[PDB]
């Protein structure tokens, strides 16, 4: 019942290739509350794909036809009849925050504060659902035509981003400079480790997007940040912001604050309209 008839999408530029195939920016009709004409992404796979990529794709998006929260890129519709196959999801104009970040390259803290508490309520509705985000970082945040921040579209996929991983002792490609120290050691992401993520986007936030410990490299991070080495307060960087940046970092996973903590903590430096469509103010929560 998330199924939509192909009449009803129409797809008008190419945004990039993804993951499962090209993903494309179009139109929906039938998709929204009240709303006619709806903007959309769509998703499609290659046409090369095994019958294992198209049962991995659909699986994909039957994960998001459990959520529903304002600040997580919400699944509008499948088109599971015919082919190309199609998932069809809401349209973030400005793309992944990291590029909008890179693209401001020379905000308040009215603007900062509003990033970080749209992102941690998206984590603290996830992890509320006892998911774990296990990639969180700028470049999988995206931003809306409001310039609202959005944690959007599940990891998405390679991109301009190589850099951004390392394959720590030749097992596959990690995000080692978002990474939390326990998770460098041990391996295993939780949502305190999320929450080390969270602190590495907002310190994103503060430098416009830099790479995370820039003079180190990724065998260099692994060592720094696993030893109790942490990010430094970058030039202008408002001593609230930073504050809440090592309220993450702590070594300690357990001595590390909650989404909801960090929205509580922050509830009242956000836009009037946070309280009626957060996740945080829900009755859900
Ligand atoms: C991050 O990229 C963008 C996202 C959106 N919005 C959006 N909303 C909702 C879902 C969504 N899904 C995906 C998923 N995987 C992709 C993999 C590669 C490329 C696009 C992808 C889009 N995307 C709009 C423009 C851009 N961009 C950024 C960079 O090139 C210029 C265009």
């Amino acid at each position: 019942e998330w199924e939509v008839a192909r009449e009803k999408i129409t797809m008008s530029r190419e945004l990039g290739q993804g993951s499962f195939g090209m993903v494309y920016e179009g139109v929906a009709k039938g998709v929204v509350k009240d709303e006619p004409e709806t903007r959309v992404a769509i998703k499609t796979v290659n046409e090369a794909a095994s019958m294992r990529e198209r049962i991995e794709f659909l699986n994909e998006a039957s994960v998001m036809k459990e959520f529903n929260c304002h600040h997580v890129v919400r699944l509008l519709g499948v088109v599971s009849q015919g082919q190309p196959t199609l998932v069809i999801m809401e349209l973030m104009t400005r793309g992944d925050l990291k590029s909008y970040l890179r693209s401001l390259r020379p905000p308040s803290l009215s603007k900062m504060i509003q990033m970080a508490g749209e992102i941690a309520d998206g984590m603290a509705y996830l992890n509320a659902n006892k998911f774990v985000h296990r990639d969180l970082a700028a470049r999988n945040c995206m931003v809306a035509e409001d310039f609202t921040v959005k944690i959007g579209d599940f990891g998405m996929t390679r991109d301009i981003y190589e850099t951004d991983y390392y394959r720590k002792g030749g097992k596959g490609l990690l995000p080692v400079r978002w990474m939390s120290p326990e998770s460098l050691k041990d391996g295993v992401f939780t949502t305190y480790s999320d929450v080390w993520s969270f602190g590495v986007v907002l310190w994103e936030i503060a430098t416009l997007a830099e790479q995370p410990y820039q003079g180190l490299s990724n065998e260099q991070v692994l060592r720094f940040v696993m030893e109790g080495g942490l990010l430094d307060k970058p030039d202008n960087c408002p001593d609230m912001l930073f504050e809440l940046m090592r309220m993450c970092w702590q070594y300690n996973p357990k001595m590390r604050p909650s989404f909801l903590e960090i929205i509580s903590s922050i509830k009242e430096e956000m836009e009037p309209g946070f309280r009626e469509v957060s996740f945080y103010y829900s009755e859900e929560n």
